[PDB]
């Protein structure tokens, strides 16, 4: 596993790029029973910082532990679609299972739209996490490609917290190996995959093995947002799991972070970063795991 202890700071508009996806994903909490996202887009404080943005369908299922909810909209303002994901059960439910219950590893190569030759053959992941991906895929799926053809020259986005975060890493692999070209950003996103797995995301976004992962650039397009304290980040933790590169740190406790203290982190595990966080730093599971710029996990705040 590339480990390393180098990490790198950022500037204002990285700061408020970063700050987007987070409300983004916050947003996928108002889909679901008891809650709702008014069309255009209206959702009380987070969906109010999105102007021009229409939502195209919402999609919910809540029937096994892995699946998912969350939207699709579009952003005529920044040109944009978006895709945005969450786990439907609990977060105290889904962490649970995938702390502690062992999941197979499967190849990629099973899921919704990957072909037998997409993948590398030691690209294993997660089953539970593939569930995730494939229940996205097949809830919102066509919807997403009718979207893209409608407006073809906005660039795709997909995004998540949590489990969210999970099946979004997966989504934007599916729609990047099948000739798109998304940006991905995940928040509190638990490691996916193995060592195959995790390399092969590094070539596949980045282009090479142990990428130099330390700038906000335009042209980048994964990135994986962790937060001091959060353990969601570091499950499961069954040796053969490692994350992919690409991890930028909220090194801060609280929401709303000052710009000094969200880094970019070197490596697949880096002792700076989420790696790093203390026995005492992780205490406070669920509450750690809410602190992305924002509260995320609860509709209207
Ligand atoms: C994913 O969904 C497709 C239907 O789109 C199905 O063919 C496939 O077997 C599913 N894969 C897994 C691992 O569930
Ligand atoms: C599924 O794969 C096809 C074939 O490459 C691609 O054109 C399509 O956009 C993909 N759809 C989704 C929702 O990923
Ligand atoms: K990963």
């Amino acid at each position: 596993v590339y480990t390393s202890t180098e990490t790198s700071h950022i500037d204002q508009e990285s700061y408020n790029f970063f700050e987007k996806y987070a409300r983004l994903a916050n947003i996928g909490y108002c889909v679901g029973p008891g809650t709702k996202i008014f069309k255009p887009f209206n959702c009380g404080l987070q969906c109010a910082h999105f102007p021009n943005v229409e939502l195209i369908e919402e999609f919910h299922d809540p029937r096994l532990i892995f699946d998912v909810s969350g939207y699709l909209a579009v952003d005529h303002a920044s040109k944009q679609i978006y895709l945005v994901i969450r786990g439907t059960h609990s977060l105290e439910d889904v962490i649970t299972d995938i702390r502690i219950m062992q999941a197979p590893l499967t190849n990629f190569d099973l899921a919704a739209n990957i072909s037998s030759t997409a993948t590398c053959d030691d690209c294993l992941v997660h089953n539970g996490f593939i569930q995730s991906y494939n229940n996205t895929y097949n809830q919102i799926g066509p919807k997403l490609d009718s979207v893209i053809e409608q407006y073809p020259d906005y660039q795709i986005a997909v995004t998540g917290h949590s489990l969210g975060g999970a099946a979004a890493l997966l989504f934007g692999i599916n729609l990047k190996v099948n000739g798109h070209d998304p940006l991905v950003v995940t928040l509190g996103q638990p490691i996916v995959g193995n060592a195959g797995f995790a390399n092969w995301v590094d070539k596949l976004f980045f282009g090479q093995e142990n990428p130099d992962v330390s700038k906000v650039s335009k042209d980048r397009k994964l990135y994986r947002i962790t937060h001091r304290g959060d353990i969601v980040p570091q499950v499961p933790f069954w040796d053969g799991y490692q994350h992919c590169s690409g991890e930028v740190f909220i090194d801060w406790p609280l929401i709303h972070p000052p710009l000094s203290n969200v880094v970019m982190c070197q490596g697949q595990s880096n002792k700076q970063c989420s790696a790093g966080n203390t026995l005492l730093q992780q205490v406070n599971v669920i509450g750690n795991h809410l602190q992305y710029f924002v509260t995320e996990g609860v509709c209207g705040i």
